[PDB]
């Protein structure tokens, strides 16, 4: 499978577990949250080994955004109309012009 | 919170080191690359507990491209088309209302 979807799932779930959880995390043992880092680079350093760099960062902030939003509304229950959310894309719509320009 | 533009400085730092190491170095060790990534992101879990995890990727590529664009051309907003300029406005005018927002 794509070295790509496990390095940006791996970002989504390794960054969701910074902020998580002031007792200790249900299933998941906190070595574990290290593992995951560990494995974040790994997978990182295989997908830039193929994918080139420029064109890898716009797929992954695209697939991340789209991604964390999701699971946002769905695993923490928050909202899809908060102002926020129209501040977030106007900022995905203007990054991606500088991209196709640059 | 200042955090995240300390967090951009770290990700200049580290992507400027792992340039110089392919491009240039022979003798500098991964490890540091990677704790000047980590980093990045102990400044964005810093962050994390003050501004939500998508709406946090979405101004850190923005931040990031405005700070890349000036350090990687030597000045800001040379060679600018319609497009380029309304992208841009997107950019801050988004961050903007991130910013207003509590
Ligand atoms: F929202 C974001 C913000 C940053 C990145 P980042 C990054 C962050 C932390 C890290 F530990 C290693 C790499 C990146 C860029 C293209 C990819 F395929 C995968 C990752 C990156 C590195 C250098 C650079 F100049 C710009 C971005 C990705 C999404």
């Amino acid at each position: 499978y794509i070295y790509l979807g496990g390095a940006i799932l791996a970002e989504v779930i390794g960054t969701t577990l910074m902020k998580f959880s002031e007792g200790f995390t249900r299933l998941w043992p906190s070595v574990g949250t290290i593992i995951c880092y560990c494995a974040s680079f790994w997978l990182l350093a295989q997908t830039l080994a193929y994918i080139p760099t420029g064109i890898a960062y716009a797929i992954w902030v695209g697939v991340g955004i789209v991604l964390i939003s999701l699971l946002s509304w769905g695993f923490f229950g928050q909202r899809l109309d908060l102002p926020a959310i129209i501040g977030m894309m106007l900022i995905c719509a203007g990054v991606l012009i500088i991209n196709l320009l640059s």
